[PDB]
């Protein structure tokens, strides 16, 4: 059969957590398929269906600065790295569902937060009162799966099909950062009282939730120049939302106010300390081989400290 292969540098580097998928948009589908093939098997999906699914997903990401098709592939690569470093811990359905979930997790994102849609009173905020964008992302995923010739899961049974869509749904909902805090606290407690048990479905669910937050936040786990340049795209969305808040007559939070550009280094610090570090710590406790994410995150915190001290 037809095995996708990548040039030597990418073949080697794609296995590392800190891999950057590069600026050549046209290689991103092949990179993703390569990942599916190695973490799942060349047999997981009908190549033609998979190819068709990928291109529809791509077409349904928008040309926004950060929440775009490059982000989808990036988050899916992080998941690939997690799965490859924890070979025996995941079921066949999970390996299948999770890369698709990551590719799909921000489908049709407009560059605006849940909180902005609520204040704008967007129709989606009446449809989905919490995790507004995320329930939309999963809705878009099902739509795409139901297009003619796009059903990459067609060869599973009815109940395996329902299980995989259930994995994907929960994984996608989990990318709502509002839900991460309590999820990580539960996980922390279960781990430390020794009650964490991966045969309990509701525990796996939590752990897969955490992996989703880890993959989603993985720009903070890259080489410093990648992390720093990604931060620009992130803030370009934040500030556009800030402007839109001002248009509705609402002072945005500082994160989103382009007049407070100076406080960015200090805002990154708060974020690494309140969100990122806790996230990769708990993940490393649960899944030891994901430690390089924690180590990379801490290096980047240290880089933001240097920026504040004027050394950078
Ligand atoms: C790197 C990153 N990846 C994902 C996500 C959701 N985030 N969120 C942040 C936010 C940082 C931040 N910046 C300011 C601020 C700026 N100027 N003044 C204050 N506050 N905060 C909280 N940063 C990230
Ligand atoms: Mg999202
Ligand atoms: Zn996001
Ligand atoms: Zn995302």
């Amino acid at each position: 059969l037809m095995q996708f292969t990548l040039p030597v540098r990418l073949c080697k580097e794609i296995e590392l957590f800190h891999f950057d998928i590069g600026p050549f948009e046209n290689m991103w589908p092949g990179i993703f398929v390569y990942m599916v093939h190695r973490s799942c098997g060349t047999s997981c999906f009908e190549l033609e269906k998979l190819c068709r699914f990928i291109m529809s997903v791509k077409k349904n990401y928008r040309r926004v600065p950060y929440h775009n098709w490059k982000h989808a592939v990036t988050v899916a690569h992080c998941m690939y790295a997690i799965l490859q470093n924890n070979h025996t811990l995941f079921t066949d359905l999970e390996r299948k569902g999770l890369l698709i979930a990551c590719l799909c997790h921000d489908l049709d994102h407009r560059g605006f937060s849940n909180s902005y849609l609520q204040k704008f009173d967007h129709p989606l905020a009446a449809l989905y009162s919490t995790s507004t964008m995320e329930q939309h992302h999963f809705s878009q995923t099902v739509s795409i799966l139901q297009l003619e010739g796009h059903n990459i899961f067609s060869t599973l049974s009815s109940s395996e099909y329902e299980q995989v869509l259930e994995i994907i749904r929960k994984a996608i909902i989990a990318t709502d950062l509002a839900l991460y805090f309590g999820n990580r606290k539960q996980l922390e407690e279960m781990y430390q009282t020794g009650s964490l048990n991966l045969n309990n479905q509701s525990h796996r669910d939590r752990v897969i939730g955490l992996m989703m937050t880890a993959c989603d936040l993985c720009s903070v786990t890259k080489l410093w120049p990648v992390t720093k340049l990604t931060a620009n795209d992130i803030y370009a969305e934040f500030w556009a939302e800030g402007d839109e808040m001002k248009k509705l007559g609402i002072q945005p939070i500082p994160m989103m106010d382009r007049d407070k550009k100076d406080e960015v280094p200090q805002g990154q610090l708060g974020f690494y300390n309140a969100v990122a570090i806790p996230c990769y710590t708990t993940l490393t406790q649960i899944l030891p081989p994901t430690e390089p994410l924690l180590k990379a995150c801490r290096d980047n915190l240290s880089q933001w400290e240097k920026v504040i001290r004027g050394e950078e």
